[PDB]
């Protein structure tokens, strides 16, 4: 059949959003999460209607299987149950009734991280070592959340994090390998656990600190597990502190089992983001 | 006919599978051996899909032809009986207790059963499965997809091939395979080969830090995997005979059965 749904079962949520005022537009990043493309919908806030407002709709690609249909509907319901949270792209409304299926997401008005720090580098809005410190909390805060809902995020890094005009940053994915960025135990077991996933956000808050930088340069990836299974991790960013990279390598410690929570990072962080 | 066995006894339950071989489900037969008069025996249903296409129905009659010739193995997942004329088709195949080998290793590691395995163990299982390839290898069979999901543990602990056909799984397939599109006995050593890899890893994914793309060209520089830490060099350099670049070259099932005697008979 079609995700037009001839004789599939859909449902019929407060969430929807009438599809007359939505307009598709170019699409945004490689689709690695699905087909996303940038849209100027009219009155998603419900609090400034006919103000136009940018949004991403998350769509179904042109040769999708009925799996593909049905894995969509149900990352529509994670994230309507996952709940609000600033640190987050957060779903605020669909179009699933008498037509296509599209999931309308919030829109970053900035690009992805990576190109973010990458373009406010010193070689404009210069990023000095507090709006640094102020990212890495902002998205930490935003792990922890995600920690709460048992989610596993399927590639963090710096391209799958965006900002917004209010130089917010929000995390997608939380759901081609990045092993680049995995823990030994994801590389070696495929296993992902809130653990691997700080080592991940361990690796993001190296690629911060560079201001986009590629993580284990010049290491082939055929080497790398064994590189990290004999001690081996990056150095220190240049304009880093000795405590930031000691939380850095204990987020990359060789056992899960001492690495720090969440919300460890998120109360270090705090206390450093309270000396300014 | 004689395999047949009566519809009263059988339940729906679990699917005990997730999709391949084809629409395996959990059930409790009762009274299934004719040596023990009436205790129930859990058992595995291979049913057909909803969506009972022509092929289909041909092809479960085709899969329980498959076991009727193949006969009975201690290390294979063996067919005892189906449900077949009069009602829809329930095809009754041996369970297993405890599991998948890649998770019944991966949770008897050391620091979850609190029974570590031994290098005696692996040892074992490897002995066993090549015992059991030899057979299969034996009748004019084919492996469809040899992985550690694939093969599964009862609560003997004994190692069953649950996998075979008659005349992707990437880090599995061997080069000739991959490359060249040709199947034969030696891809399945190969196979047996990452097998190993995965088993004296103790579940361990092929490969690791590798992704598919540059492990193609990997393979083409002549890449193998490294030794694993619970093996041993003359383990290693069997894994490694069985990723041997020619698969002419590459050893029989029967002398790995072999060599696999050779050494379990150590220290015992
Ligand atoms: C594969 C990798 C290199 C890559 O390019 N990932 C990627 C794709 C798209 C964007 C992106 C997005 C964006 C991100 C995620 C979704 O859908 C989604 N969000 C949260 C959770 C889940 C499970 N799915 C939609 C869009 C946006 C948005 N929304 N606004 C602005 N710019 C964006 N970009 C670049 C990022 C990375
Ligand atoms: C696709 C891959 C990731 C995967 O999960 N394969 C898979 C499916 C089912 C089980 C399984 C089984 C089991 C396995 C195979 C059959 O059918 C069959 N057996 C022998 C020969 C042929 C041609 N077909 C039926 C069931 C069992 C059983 N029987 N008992 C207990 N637990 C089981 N599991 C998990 C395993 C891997």
């Amino acid at each position: 059949l079609a995700g037009v749904s001839e004789y599939e079962l859909p449902e019929d949520p407060k969430w929807e959003f009438p599809r007359d005022k939505l307009t598709l537009g170019k699409p945004l990043g490689e689709g690695c999460f699905g087909q996303v493309v940038m849209a100027e919908a009219v009155g998603i806030d419900k609090d400034k209607p006919k103000e136009a407002v940018t949004v991403a709709v998350k769509m179904l690609k042109d040769d999708a299987t009925e799996k593909d249909l049905s894995d969509l509907v149900s990352e529509m319901e994670m994230m309507k149950m996952i709940g609000k949270h600033k640190n987050i792209i957060n779903l605020l409304g669909a179009c699933t009734q008498d037509g296509p299926l599209y999931v309308i997401v919030e829109y970053a008005s900035k690009g992805n991280l990576r190109e973010y720090l990458r373009a406010r580098r010193p070689p404009e809005e210069q990023m000095t070592f507090k709006d640094l410190v102020s990212c890495t909390y902002q998205l930490a805060r935003g792990m922890e959340y995600l920690a709460s809902q048992k989610c596993i995020h399927r590639d963090l890094a710096a391209r799958n994090v965006l900002v917004t005009e209010n130089n917010v940053m929000k995390i997608a994915d939380f759901g081609r390998l990045p092993v680049k960025w995995m823990a030994p135990e994801a590389l070696f077991d495929r296993v992902y656990t809130h653990q691997s996933d700080v080592w991940s956000f361990g690796v993001l808050m190296w690629e911060i600190f560079t201001l986009g930088g590629s993580p284990y340069p010049g290491i082939p990836v055929e080497e790398l597990f064994k590189l990290l299974k004999e001690g081996h991790r990056m150095d220190k960013p240049a304009n880093c502190t000795n405590e930031l990279y000691m939380m850095m390598r204990d987020c990359w410690h060789a056992v899960p089992s001492q690495r720090p929570t969440f919300k460890q990072l998120v109360e270090d962080l705090d206390r450093i983001l309270t000396l300014t």
